């Protein structure tokens, strides 16, 4: 796409201070690839927004760590990694005080894929920085975005949201959405499963636990969710005939403009390890030896990761 590749030029033409936000429920399927190589000679701060969802349990500081290990991964090296909720507050004026320190007296631009609360946080920045300058906000065309006076001289700019067609979001619609999406803090549920059980988390996705004996598991998914938990060979049956009305979201329509799912296998050998559903939620895994078959629509990302308990 034309458009977007001659803005990510300007921004690393420029000397501004480059704000990636990312949902932290949705990391993989948020995450904007190649942004990495245009914004090389940046300054890159990468925010994590709707940390308000995130259990009690969970340290904000291994989600950070988790958070900067995973930019590495991708090619990305931030100055510095932030946890915010938007819609609540908590770590807006922190960040703030971040994009004022980095950006050393230069503009900044805001990006970010659909969905990831970027209107929200720039309805946060409005108001952190409106008691600040004289001028006033503007808006301007992509060759109405929002230009946020910093200064008399600079800018935070909001730029178009990125439409990732690969996430999960991608392939739900807005009655679907919100029910695959947590409402207030997630709740984790402890499950203690055989060997050879299944559980389904509504119609989007599988996890097959297939081999080592009787374990616990502890998930961790939105409260609207419907978890359905079959023996493994009944569930490629229930998958065939009841997707679509009892194992739903996704819905019938839904159900025909969605990519296959897919399988993905994993072998778990060591303890407080977590299996992250992209977009849904995650299985956490207390004790080593596990065997894992977890089942995604193409294109979706299923990965595992430490705890960050
Ligand atoms: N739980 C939680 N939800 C949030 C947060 N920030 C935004 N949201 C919600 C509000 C919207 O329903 C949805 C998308 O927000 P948005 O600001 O319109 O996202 P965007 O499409 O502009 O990137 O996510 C947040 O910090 N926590």
């Amino acid at each position: 796409d034309d458009d977007f590749l001659r803005i990510l030029n300007g921004i690393g033409k420029s000397d501004a201070l480059v704000v990636k936000i990312v949902d932290i429920f949705d990391f993989n399927g948020s995450w904007l690839p190649g942004l990495h190589r245009f914004v090389g000679n940046n300054k890159v701060l990468l925010v994590g927004n709707k940390a308000d969802l995130i259990p009690k349990s969970v340290k904000h500081d291994k989600v950070k760590h988790w958070m900067r290990y995973s930019a590495k991964q991708l090619g990305l090296k931030p100055e510095d990694v932030f946890l915010i909720s938007a819609a609540k507050g908590q770590g807006i004026a922190e960040l703030a005080d971040a994009i004022e320190y980095y950006r050393g007296g230069k503009d900044v631009y805001v990006v970010g894929c659909t969905n990831v609360g970027k209107s929200t946080f720039i309805n946060r920045m409005i108001k952190e920085f409106s008691d600040e300058t004289e001028n006033v906000i503007t808006t301007s065309h992509f060759p109405d975005l929002i230009d946020i006076p910093l200064d008399e001289e600079s800018s935070l700019y909001d730029t178009p949201g990125i439409i990732n067609h690969h996430q999960m979001a991608h392939y739900v619609g807005k009655q679907s959405l919100k029910l695959i999406t947590p409402t207030k803090e997630i709740k984790p549920m402890v499950f203690q499963l055989n060997e050879e059980q299944t559980l389904f988390f509504s119609g989007l996705a599988r996890f097959d636990y297939v081999s080592g004996g009787r374990r616990a598991f502890t998930c961790h998914f939105s409260n609207r969710l419907t978890i359905h938990r079959t023996k493994l060979e009944k569930a490629d049956e229930l998958y065939k005939n009841h997707a679509g009305d009892l194992l739903s979201p996704p819905t019938p329509e839904e159900l025909e403009n969605m990519p296959e799912l897919v399988k993905y296998e994993f072998n778990i050998r060591e303890p407080k390890t977590d299996v992250v559903f992209s977009g849904l939620g995650w299985v956490t895994v207390n004790e080593p030896g596990a065997k894992i078959v977890a089942h995604v629509p193409k294109g979706v990302s299923v990965s595992l990761r430490k705890s960050l308990i």
